[PDB]
């Protein structure tokens, strides 16, 4: 826009384009995403109006909604880098257990507190996990796909990834609780242990039937109700659970039995977000500093 000043272009959103941006008045440095046609919802605006109002220390702030034109604004709170970044530069080493702990801690802060405030994720995934240098981590770009949406791609051909999905998406569940926020975040904890996509699917079958590969075909017996799921198809194989130790070796039990929780089939079995900051895992969680190179 022209009462900010592009510094350059931060790449492409779930919806549009996002630049780095200095408001030329304030001189703060914010994150600006352009969204895409016919008049914009108007229902939408006022969904995202809402979020300005969700505050939190774990929470990407949204600074502002700006609609004018057949375009959306949305100016944020600006971080350096994003942890899909950060463990492709920690490859080699890893990522601390002590970090790697404090940031699910916090993720898990940031997620009672939306979750609390009856707001879901949708989306996440490590490109949308900010942090700075203080060793903090938070959740960026919230994908209410009742605020929005999303069609085939972004909204101009970007293949969507669906490792973070859960399955109850996967299965054609229309209503999504706030559990499938847990099953995308226990996704990207065991990937920052193993230094690998726990569920790298290429497809929407590939991916869940990579997810049923490791954690067995589900049934009516650990998943009541999902054999009457919109895509549940009685010809899925039927695999059988891998040990999981095999998963995220070398996890202690503390935390294989977190993200076990994390990983439950039935949405309603899974852990909360509340619950899982009082497991075990957390006893003798602290908050490092990363070693970030900007
Ligand atoms: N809120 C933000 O700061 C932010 C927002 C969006 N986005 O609105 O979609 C995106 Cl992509 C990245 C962000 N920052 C991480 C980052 C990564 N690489 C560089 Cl060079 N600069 C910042």
């Amino acid at each position: 826009m022209e009462n900010f000043q592009k510094v350059e272009k931060i790449g492409e959103g779930t919806y549009g384009v996002v630049y780095k941006a200095r408001n030329k008045l304030t001189g703060e440095v914010v994150a600006l995403k352009k969204i895409r046609t016919e008049g914009v919802p108007s229902t939408a605006i006022r969904e995202i109006s809402l979020l300005k109002e969700l505050n939190h220390p774990n929470i990407v702030k949204l600074l502002d909604v700006i609609h004018t034109e057949n375009k959306l604004y949305l100016v944020f709170e600006f971080l350096h880098q994003d942890l899909k970044k950060f463990m492709d530069a920690s490859a080699l080493t890893g990522i601390p257990l002590p970090l790697i702990k404090s940031y699910l801690f916090q993720l898990l802060q940031g997620l009672a507190f939306c979750h609390s405030h009856r707001v879901l994720h949708r989306d996440l995934k490590p490109q949308n996990l900010l942090i700075n240098t203080e060793g903090a981590i938070k959740l960026a770009d919230f994908g209410l796909a009742r605020a929005f949406g999303v069609p085939v791609r972004t909204y101009t051909h970007e293949v969507v990834t669906l490792w973070y999905r859960a399955p109850e998406i996967l299965l054609g569940c229309k209503y999504y609780s706030t559990a499938v926020d847990i099953w995308s975040l226990g996704c990207i904890f065991a990937e920052m242990v193993t230094r690998r996509a726990l569920f790298p699917g290429d497809s929407e079958i590939d991916q869940l039937f990579r997810i049923f590969r490791t954690l067995g075909t589900p049934d009516e017996v650990v998943w009541p109700g999902v054999t009457s799921m919109p895509d549940y198809k009685p010809s899925f194989p039927k695999w059988a659970r891998q040990d999981f130790s095999k998963v995220v070796p070398p996890l202690d039990e503390d935390g294989r039995s977190l993200l076990s929780q994390m990983l439950h089939y039935d949405p309603n079995k899974r852990i909360s977000a509340k619950a899982a900051l009082a497991h075990p895992f957390f006893q003798d969680v602290t908050k490092p500093v990363p070693h970030l190179r900007l």
